[PDB]
């Protein structure tokens, strides 16, 4: 129709003449007339089908086709994907049919198939790693906690031992002891690392202002990276910041921190094994920083892992958390989402401000300020202090 | 925003202005410009967490959170629904904060929660039974899929009795075999087929056109509705001819023909066990009905059922696939996921028009007519003759 080619060039429009925060909105506003203007037999036959992509994804990971895909410069038929990649001729059409249909794929007008933006989204290893996560980890656990809660008689999950994770993997390790004894997702869980989100907490914290007049000299600590991972948060600091004095020190798992050698800076920053269930070595550090850390514990291994650093904090430190803060109202679905996830995987939760503050002050913390970087769905820096 | 309101509002002006049909298109492509505007990382955390969405609808039937709320005139909180279905208050607000930013239920603003069209939907029998079905049956095997091609090597799949259901279930049976030991999962099946897909064949078949001259006496068979399930067809057939003279017939297994007896009518329509893998019974019937049934079949199996039909047609018998007949190119979602879905439970496929003559054309019959009945998604009434 001619209608539906005006609204897609006025979106068009609108999502070019926003920034990434306002394109987000326009988004989540598509998605909230999708499901009020289907019919009750759309509703059902979208849960039931969108089901899969994770799937045909999986499948496309595995068989190298959107790697593949991102590099050619032609179109490509049916048959020649097929052929170039091992796959049978009738399953590749079909694969390729329902990719095109969610523009996994990109078909054309003579029934050739090129990239699209999904396509090479598919074809970055960090992110081809979170989509392959989903299928492995996260998807189990989903199927399974609905059984699991009608056994239990719908409790309120706060064991990282007593989840749906451990009905799902029939173990009796919580999600991160098990992973260790599974060779193939850790080599999936490694790549994931690698994936730099963006924006991140720089883009709008104050550093300057939160500084003050503390002192780097003698040989101080200006950013402690509490399981920092491959360090990018301390690769961001010191390339927008490489004149401010202070040691900037990574501290992760020594797997992680050999790994982390590939690609960090020949110096500036420090490598520290140190496992933050055990206390904090660096003491006075002007910024203790958790990203996505806590949000991955319930809250009395959480609040364990702030004891853990209220011992070595003068009064000019600071804990920085960078994690989610959803709203008590209006929630949107990436930040609801990731909380039954993590819910059925891990027994923890999302924290709206007012959870995260009730758990800070059980560890002696106070909220001096919180730096929101991105919308809708909100991350922010949150800055505790002591007393 | 006021920018997204005023989306929402042009958009929703639009769709009210508009039939199903346009509705459905304009939902098509909103669809599209979400996927081509989301970020790398919004693409993968769409297809993370659009998972959650099966498995907390599961979790709201399980718990009679649709039907409760569909029947209350004032908004409720967390706390009370909690309550009154037995849930934990906390496990219940973080359900219902995922199920309002996904338009399951709606959110005020005062954090209380009413009825959105699509908890209405999920209250509904049918289209609830079709949520558990997704839940239950296709996406075990939609978990099975890339691995069972994997460890195939990525064959053709043309057997029903060695697809990834036999994987998914741990079986050799196929999977409607399978599903006849299974008592939970026929109750629900059972309730999933009172549900009426609307519109029908009926809105847009020319049947005196078709008809022509042929005469219902003696006593010969107007309708033959081939695994007719509740009679949908047959009632709304006389509903809207109710003059045309020529039997009526219901054929389907026992225990289906003993539960549509509930809901037919008490004279008009005859009941008529008969097992579609066997030789059709009616001689001569002027129009022998087959909706939503080659779909379910592989190419081998689905000629048997229309090679059980032809001995018993006459000159002026017709054969009526009411099915699904997607485009060669620029197939939609709905049609394509289906198609993954069949594959991967049953070993069939969607079918163009093309496919559908040629696997006719093996039963020795010819196509006269395809009445198209919805768009984008293509159902039509294809009248197939001998010859
Ligand atoms: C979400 S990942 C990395 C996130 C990272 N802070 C970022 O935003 O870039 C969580 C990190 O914590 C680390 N980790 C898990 N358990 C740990 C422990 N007991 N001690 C120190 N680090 C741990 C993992 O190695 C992983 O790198
Ligand atoms: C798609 S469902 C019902 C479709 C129905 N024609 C409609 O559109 O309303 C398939 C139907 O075929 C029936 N069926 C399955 N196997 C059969 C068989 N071997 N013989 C007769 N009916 C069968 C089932 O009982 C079920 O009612
Ligand atoms: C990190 C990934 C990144 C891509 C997918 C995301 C989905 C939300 C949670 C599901 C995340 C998250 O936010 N935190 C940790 C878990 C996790 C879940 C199961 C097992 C192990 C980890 C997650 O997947 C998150
Ligand atoms: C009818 C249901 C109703 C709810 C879900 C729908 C989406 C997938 C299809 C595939 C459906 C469909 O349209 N056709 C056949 C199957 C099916 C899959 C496995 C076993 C038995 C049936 C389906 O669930 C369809």
């Amino acid at each position: 129709m001619e209608t539906v080619a005006a609204i897609k060039t006025l979106i068009q429009q609108l999502a070019q003449s926003t920034d990434q925060f306002g394109r987000a909105e326009i988004n989540d506003a598509l998605r909230e007339l999708q499901y009020s203007l289907e019919t009750p037999f759309d509703t059902v036959m979208r849960m039931s089908l969108d089901t899969c992509q994770v799937a045909v994804a999986r499948i496309g990971s595995d068989l190298g086709l959107f790697k593949h895909l991102s590099q050619c410069a032609s179109p490509q038929s049916a048959e020649e994907l097929a052929d170039h990649l091992g796959c049978g001729r009738e399953l590749m059409s079909r694969l390729l049919r329902y990719m095109a249909s969610v523009r996994m794929v990109q078909q054309t007008d003579d029934i050739k198939y090129i990239s699209s933006n999904i396509t090479q989204t598919l074809a970055v290893p960090g992110l081809e790693a979170g989509m392959r996560h989903a299928f492995e980890n996260l998807w189990p656990v989903l199927m399974a906690l609905p059984d699991f809660l009608a056994e239990r008689k719908y409790p309120d999950i706060v064991d990282a031992k007593d989840t749906a994770f451990q009905k799902a993997f029939n173990t009796d390790q919580d999600c991160f002891h098990w992973l260790a004894t599974q060779p193939t997702r850790i080599a999936n869980f490694k790549v994931l690392l690698t994936d730099e989100r963006t924006p991140n907490f720089l883009s709008t914290f104050p550093l300057e202002k939160e500084l003050g007049s503390w002192s780097a000299e003698p040989e101080k600590a200006l950013f402690v990276d509490i399981g920092g991972g491959m360090g990018h948060a301390c690769i961001r600091l010191r390339e927008k910041y490489p004149n401010q004095p202070g040691r900037v020190i990574l501290q992760d798992l020594p797997p992680v921190l050999q790994a982390a050698q590939a690609t960090l800076p020949l110096s500036g920053i420090e490598s520290m094994p140190h496992n933050f269930h055990t206390p904090q070595p660096v003491q006075g550090a002007k910024f203790y920083f958790l990203r996505l850390i806590l949000r991955d514990f319930p809250d009395h291994q959480a609040l364990e892992i702030l004891q853990n650093i209220v011992p070595a904090m003068d009064a000019e430190s600071r804990i920085v958390i960078d994690d989610g803060v959803p709203p008590e109202k209006g929630a949107r679905w990436a930040e609801t989402g990731t909380d039954i996830c993590i819910m059925s995987a891990l027994g923890s939760k999302e924290r709206t401000q007012r959870q995260w503050e009730e758990l800070a002050a059980k560890a002696g913390l106070q909220l001096q300020a919180l730096y929101q970087y991105t919308w809708p769905v909100v991350n922010a820096a949150m800055v505790f202090s002591l007393q």
